[PDB]
């Protein structure tokens, strides 16, 4: 055994996944016939104003009854801002997006006027085809994102146990992603299965619990328990090197680095889940 070798494989682990740059697009969704709220207009203007280096868009859908009046209302409220409104059906890639099995279910869900539920599918499809940052219309921009880059090209906020929930879930807003990101693709694959199975449980469709399952499948160490087992494997390697044998704070920080970095949207957006 060699402590020189050990220090080197700890250094290697820290740097295993180079940070991948995120496209400077902020995607938000306001689909359906309802007038966007005064609060969500203010939060949207604030999102765009804090991010002058980003193109901020609100996506609507001309395939939904009553879309025109809702689109017109938004056009008037955002006329002074750099926010642009875009029809999902106008996207250059819509011909391919329309053929996605998940888009079949998006169409079924918007027909039943479940727009929040439909947004869980649509946010993933937009990230798949464009990359950038998806944010809920009702999420608070704390400060500008600036130039972001994430290990495995995926950025999320910290997990927590949601209201009346059992297990910790990563929120599915905001999400930063490289185009065609494996985590986004896995979430869509799990969602298509849940919908094909005729799932009625709203926690088992395309929401935070499904996003969390996708993140754990693609990046196992995102689970605090699995990272624990990885740290224990390095502790064993340190014992082998020295055969004082416990991992230092610095060693644990190095081994955990990319998993902490993936939670890097935590400081930029507040979803109000932590409000009194
Ligand atoms: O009529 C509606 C209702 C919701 N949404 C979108 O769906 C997102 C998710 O819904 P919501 O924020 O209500 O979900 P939660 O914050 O409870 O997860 C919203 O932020 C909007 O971006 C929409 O486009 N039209
Ligand atoms: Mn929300
Ligand atoms: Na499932
Ligand atoms: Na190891």
């Amino acid at each position: 055994g060699s402590m020189q070798y050990f220090a080197q494989i700890v250094n290697r682990e820290e740097n295993k996944w180079p940070s991948e740059p995120i496209n400077k697009y902020i995607h938000m969704i306001w689909i359906g016939p309802k007038n966007i709220s005064d609060k969500n207009i203010r939060l949207s203007l604030q999102t765009a104003q804090k991010n002058p280096d980003y193109s901020t868009t609100i996506i609507y859908d001309s395939g939904i009854s009553g879309y025109e009046a809702a689109r017109n209302f938004m056009s008037e409220k955002f006329k002074a801002s750099k926010i642009t409104l875009v029809d999902i059906r106008n996207k250059g890639y819509f011909h391919q997006l329309q053929q996605e099995p998940s888009f079949t279910y998006y169409e079924e869900v918007i027909r039943n006027k479940k727009f929040a539920q439909a947004s869980d599918i649509l946010r993933l499809l937009v990230l798949k085809y464009e990359g950038g940052i998806y944010k809920d219309i009702d999420d608070i921009q704390i400060k500008g994102f600036g130039s972001l880059a994430f290990p495995k090209g995926i950025g999320v906020m910290r997990e927590y146990v949601p209201e009346a929930g059992k297990s910790a879930a990563f929120p599915n807003s905001p999400i930063a992603a490289t185009k065609n990101n494996p985590v986004v693709n896995k979430t869509l694959e799990l969602a298509v299965e849940n919908y094909r199975h005729g799932e009625k449980n709203v926690l088992k469709l395309a929401g935070p619990d499904v996003f969390t399952k996708a993140l754990y499948q693609e990046i196992p160490g995102m689970c605090s328990q699995v990272l624990g087992t990885q740290l224990e494997q390095f502790e064993l390697a340190k014992r082998q090197a020295l055969k004082d044998e416990q991992l230092t704070l610095q060693e644990k920080a190095k081994i955990s680095r990319p998993y902490k970095a993936i939670r890097g949207l935590s400081e930029y957006v507040c979803n109000g889940a932590d409000h009194s």
